């Protein structure tokens, strides 16, 4: 039989799923969470082979290896060794829509592996097989005998090998196939590879054995009295002399025990579980459990006679806490909670799907240091490593099944057929019986766009009566479906509706009240972070803070999903979708994260810090306020660090202890500050600062800050008299102007300076012109393509309008000579197929102190689409090392995505001006700049700014960063105006209305000095 | 002049513009638009190009979509606007034949003008003297006191056009909502106009920083520079530049800046008391009734022509008023202002208005006052006890910039 193209098989002699187990035979080591001799790891070297359909394997490899197997790492994805390609697909399915089958072209990965058993093992109780994660399917052989069979690619599949085994070497055969019938269910927007990717383990249990054990905490009205009751399950030998003592530990403390023989209460007219008990345990002011404070217990597990035989212990980490809806909010502990959450795919540039603990704490590490409390397991259950990770460090967590069928037609075909059920049901009851003891674990999900079937309400009563301590959601068919106890859209924004049929994404404020609405409502997904995003990030934190029931949502997402590819030369680079002959596929849209696969931050991750951050403040006078957003701790590891500086220089500053009590406020006075009679802006900078170091961050770190304008002193102070005038001399085709050491050559055919001089070194590489357009960003493209234009993507109506070709038609061009200064006027007109786009005009007045000192006033046609940018560009001849900048930084920041950035004086590397989005896009932009130093040059004004090797046209036509070169000198973009970035999602426009430049009529000046 | 607003905001037909399509939505619950028709006109910068109407037929909750004529182009620079009006045919208990129960207005195709005006018949003399730099035009004269800064004299002829110079203004008479309950005997120091007048706004006074003047090949050019100070606190920088051609036009560019820790001003323009008084007033822009910032929605983009004493709202208790926003063209007596501003126009100073609490005890003053904008604060009304206008509406930017032509018509 063709079992992986049958809904019906799931699995063949696969044992029943349960919390993790290791099988100690000392209490004392499952105590301390130590190793076991009982649970080994399979992990290594093993044997593979690829090929192409499961019928082009050969018999004699369930006896023997073959020949031309290789030996390779597992876990792992055979992609990434090269067997064959991964696949980027997005919505539509990597295979032919036709279920349950699968294509009869269907790589097949065979593993093996020659492992020793000691006959101890044999001697007694039961020796198990498990294989925490097999994509897509598989058949397993022991020493050639036939063992069972597997589907869902993301939970542990465990097999009883006791009959198969022999003391000795034995040799596992596994048969696993890239596609079958649960692939229908595993459309999620991600690389689609395969192979034995999580660990395999071998597992010891005695005869009679703990089979399950469920822990639960009930609490009294505040929290200072809590029960802990422990359901134990055994399997195996039943006698009277079976006892189970279950024991809490703080630390080395023991805090409660109870101990109780097998039997439980009488539930129906035939008895009870006479193969269960129930063991109570009062515990008094309990210690607990939240991301702030991720205070555990350890419960053991012990099975044994009741005159002292420890059988087997089982145990786990215990966090005593309350989820529950109340009154349309979601309370941990009886508070409200504010989820500062990001969806996290499991994805490494050179593992591919394959997760190991460094990468897993290096990632909670760095959502810890930024402010985020919560993480989304999009979209599928997770490395088992994670929740324990997640329990210890402290994150809240939803735990979702792995089921979506994104690309079916209409998406609920599968999850509203009844034939669909069985296959659904275990990929959520499974993930539930495996996860349901871990504190981290707050919220269940029933999968991910699989639209909205009866098949999600069955289930979504089945885990609400098997687990009544946690809420369930699912955002298919609407968000708000009776399959969800919370309203959790993906995209919705903040203000404006997006009325979709059936399924509309309305604005989140206006959501919670419509008619009969009382749930509480997170976002499962938002602010798409591809690429240059983020813009309009701080107006959900802002509803979020606002609106009570608004409680947050989820990032999407974490981390993009480029994997490492070799050029010729051997040296790495990132590739997406199509990057492995992979077609169809979806390009880029696979990189969406706040941090580049290798873990190095997109500057969209400093915006998220900021805007989570939890404490608040407010000036008034010389009187700060702070306000704690913690819910449970003091803040006993913080200190207020304020600085004010005059235009970056610094006038004063000092520290003050921090001691706010959750929810509560502390005023702060500062003392008598300056005022210095010199012009310019004084700023007031505050920061949160840890003077200790914790399991998640280093001594010092920061962990909040904010800025405010205080005294402004407008200069009033007229400038000294120049003992020089600047001369000009005109031919027909130029006007020059000559002072001292410097000179300026403005075109009057072009209309444009042309060069400029400084000594006898020319200073420009391409003149200075009026530039509208940009080198569009992931979002300004959305999904068109050239093979399928979206006409109203911003791109494409730029496209359209004729902006990118629009030619400068010189209207005027005129020199004046004044009393001690050269004035040139000029106005061009940008036309396209005859109509006029844009109109410029301006003005340069070149002193006797040697500054040019430019006016622009530029119109734009009410009826052309809104431009992305207004400002002049050229290509500099000089290449220097750094760029000093007054104004907004150090990072990128756009007018949509600027609130972290802070005014000051900042000096950076010139190559930390560009960000190396992967694919290539106008970036580095730093917004509010007073004064910008570059070499020997110097602008003022009131501009935006970007500076790099790299123009405009050529990020335009490169599609991956490693293929960009730097061109000769420096290219400079200095914008009046900039248009928002946008990202509330990445498949239609998104920038918000006041961020479009659709003033008409836009004002700008600088002043170009040296020095 | 409120009540239009409301009127306006209260329609029962919401209205899209797709292309050349009009969708027109009923907010009706129970009856069927019988006894409606929709009116549209297209017009260029106020010049009519085309119009029609439609007879309306949309049930209740329901939707009509109206397909407009191909709209022949137009044959001049200008921005066409489309306006529709829904008028109610028959007299009904309440209302006469050729009542109009709600308008909308949008922007549709602008070809900005890309023409060259035209080499100047003459060219203007620049006279220089110890104390004013004139210039001089054909019949016209302009001069511009060196000690002040300020265009303090224009001349038509020999008859002189200002009975004030031409000076900046930050502030406005207030209004009840700017005072709130704030009283000279109970001052509530968070009502706008305390804030204005305890920063000094009303009592400061232009310093000079720069006046000079330059020859251009066809024009004279006047370059100032102003502070306003209050308390040895500079408030506000104003540098202008004064351009006058060979026609006969004075371009006027202005650049403020409001220091940042000072409360957000009342308005950013100019401000000047004209010799002469005329009997209408003809502006292309919002209209035809007062309108503010915050209170223009009812208002239509149109060429509007009214005797002068419309263009002032009488408020029992006297303040700014009689602003319209949106403005492109101004003409009044043989003076035109072009340009992007909001303006009011009347017999009585800003002064007198705050001055005075009964609008039974002003008095016209000789001439008029002209007070025109680039910037004004919206007028809020939230509340009227507390600072109600918008964050949106509040004028916080930093430094701001506008430019006007005077002109003669
Ligand atoms: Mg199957
Ligand atoms: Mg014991
Ligand atoms: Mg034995
Ligand atoms: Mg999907
Ligand atoms: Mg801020
Ligand atoms: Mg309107
Ligand atoms: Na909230
Ligand atoms: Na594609
Ligand atoms: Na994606
Ligand atoms: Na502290
Ligand atoms: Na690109
Ligand atoms: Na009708
Ligand atoms: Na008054």
């Amino acid at each position: 039989r063709r079992d992986w193209e049958n809904p019906g098989v799931t699995q063949l002699n696969r044992l029943a799923a349960h919390p993790p187990f290791a099988s100690w035979r000392n209490s004392e080591e499952a105590r301390t969470d130590r190793p076991s001799q009982q649970l080994r790891s399979l992990n290594g070297e093993w044997r593979f082979a690829w090929f192409p359909a499961p019928e082009a394997v050969p018999e004699s490899w369930l006896e023997c290896d073959l020949p031309e197997a290789d030996t390779v790492v597992v876990p792992s994805n055979w992609q990434m060794h090269g067997y064959d390609a991964p696949i980027y697909t997005n919505v539509t399915y990597p295979i032919t829509v036709n279920p349950p089958f699968v294509p009869t072209e269907n790589p097949t990965g065979c593993y093996s592996l020659t492992f020793n058993v000691d006959e101890s093992w044999l001697q007694e109780g039961q020796t198990r097989i498990i294989f925490d994660g097999v994509n897509s399917a598989f058949h397993l052989w022991c020493n050639g005998r036939w063992v069972g069979y597997g589907q869902d690619s993301r939970l542990p599949s465990e097999f009883d090998l006791s009959a198969f085994l022999r003391a000795g070497e034995n040799r596992l055969a596994v048969m696993v196939l890239r596609w079958s019938d649960g692939s229908y269910l595993e459309d999620q927007d991600m690389w689609r590879m395969s192979g034995i990717f999580r660990d395999v383990s071998l597992l010891h249990k005695p005869t009679t054995q703990i089979s399950d054990f469920h822990v639960a905490t009930r609490f009294n009205d505040d929290f200072s009295r809590a029960v802990l009751e422990a359901e134990v399950q055994m399997c195996g030998e039943l006698r009277d002399y079976l006892r189970v003592t279950v024991s809490l530990w703080q630390g080395e403390t023991q805090v409660a025990s109870g101990t109780a023989p097998f039997g439980g209460e009488i539930i129906d007219e035939r008895g009870g579980y006479a193969d269960r008990v129930t063991l109570r345990l009062n515990v008094e002011n309990p210690k607990l459990w939240s991301a702030e404070i991720p205070n555990l217990y350890r419960a053991v597990v012990e099975l044994h006679t009741a005159d002292g035989t420890l059988i087997e212990a089982e145990a786990c980490d215990v966090g005593f806490r309350e989820v529950r809806i109340e009154n349309g909010l979601l309370l941990l502990n009886g508070k409200p909670l504010l989820i500062r959450g990001v969806n996290r795919h499991e994805h490494h540039p050179l593992h591919g799907q394959v997760m190991d603990e460094q990468t897993m704490v290096q990632d909670i590490l760095l959502m810890k240091q930024n402010n985020f409390n919560a993480v989304r397991c999009s979209h599928y259950p997770n490395h088992p490593l994670w929740y324990t990770l997640c329990d210890r460090y402290g994150l809240y967590v939803v735990d979702e099944a792995n089921i979506e069928t994104h690309g079916m037609v209409p998406m609920n075909r599968l999850t509203d057929d009844p034939r669909w059920l069985p296959a659904m049901s275990e990929r959520v009851t499974r993930m539930v019986q495996r996860d349901r003891n871990h504190p981290s674990v707050i919220i269940w999900s029933l999968g991910n766009e699989s639209g909205h079937g009866a098949n999600h309400d069955a289930l979504y009563r089945w885990i609400k009566s098997v687990d009544p301590s946690r809420p369930v959601q699912y955002e298919g068919g609407g968000a708000d479906t009776t399959a969800t106890d919370i309203i959790c859209p993906m995209y919705a924004r903040v203000d404006e509706d997006q009325p979709f049929p059936a399924v509309p994404k309305w604005s989140i404020k206006k959501w919670l009240s419509l008619p009969g609405e009382t749930r509480p409502l997170i976002l499962c997904e938002y602010a798409h972070a591809m690429g240059n995003s983020l813009g309009g990030f701080a107006k959900y934190w802002q509803a979020f803070r606002q609106y009570p029931r608004l409680q947050g949502g989820f990032v999407w997402d974490w981390v993009d999903q480029s994997l490492i590819k070799y050029d010729e030369n051997g040296n790495p680079w990132s590739a997406y979708g199509g990057d492995f002959g992979d077609t169809p596929n979806d390009r880029q849209f696979c990189m969406n994260g706040l941090v580049f696969a290798d873990r190095t931050p997109h500057p969209a991750l400093t915006e998220a810090k900021h805007q989570q951050q939890f404490f608040q403040f407010r000036l008034s006078g010389q009187t700060i306020e702070v306000t704690s957003e913690y819910l449970f701790r003091h803040s006993d590891n913080e200190l207020l660090h304020w600085m004010v500086a005059l235009d970056g220089k610094p006038l004063a500053s000092g520290e003050v202890p921090l001691d706010v009590a959750p929810q509560g406020k502390q005023l702060i006075e500062l003392p008598e500050l300056p005022q210095p009679e010199s012009a310019g802006q004084l700023w007031l900078t505050v920061r949160v600062v840890q003077p200790n170091a914790t399991a998640w961050s280093e001594a010092g770190h920061i962990s909040a800050w904010q800025q405010w304008r205080l005294a402004e002193n407008l200069s009033v102070t007229l400038p000294a008299a120049s003992h020089a005038i600047p001369h000009l001399t005109t031919s027909e085709m130029d006007f020059c102007i000559e002072l001292g050491n410097k000179r300026w050559q403005f075109n009057r055919q072009s209309g444009f300076l042309s060069q400029m001089w400084i000594g006898d070194k020319k200073q420009l590489l391409t003149p200075l012109r009026d530039q509208f357009t940009r080198a569009p960003l992931d979002n300004d493209i959305g999904v068109s393509e050239a093979t399928r234009i979206d006409p109203n993507a911003w791109v494409e109506r730029w496209k359209a309008a004729g902006h990118y070709q629009a030619e400068a038609a010189l209207l005027q061009c005129t020199a004046d000579t004044l009393a001690d200064a050269v004035l040139i006027t000029t106005a061009h007109a940008w036309q396209h197929q005859g109509k006029t786009l844009f109109i410029s005009r301006k003005t340069y007045r070149i002193d006797g102190s040697g500054q040019m000192a430019i006016t622009v006033d530029v119109e734009v046609a009410s009826d052309t689409p809104h431009p992305a940018r207004i400002g002049l560009n050229c290509q500099l001849a000089q290449v220097a090392e750094r760029v000093n900048w007054l104004g907004l930084g150090p990072q990128e920041n756009y007018p949509d995505r600027l609130t972290a950035a802070c005014f000051d004086r900042w000096d950076l590397p010139l190559s930390d001006m560009y960000t190396p989005y992967v694919f290539p896009s106008e970036n580095g932009l730093r917004c509010g700049t007073r004064e910008l130093n570059y070499g020997p040059h110097q602008w003022r004004g009131d501009f935006q700014f970007n500076i790099s090797r790299y123009s405009q046209q050529q990020l335009m036509e490169t599609s991956h960063r490693h293929l960009l070169h730097a061109e000769e000198g420096t290219w400079l973009n200095i914008d009046g105006f900039h248009m928002g970035i946008g990202g509330d999602d990445s498949w239609s426009p998104s920038v918000s209305a006041e961020f479009q430049l659709s003033a008409g009529r836009y004002h700008y000046q600088l002043v170009w000095c040296q020095k």
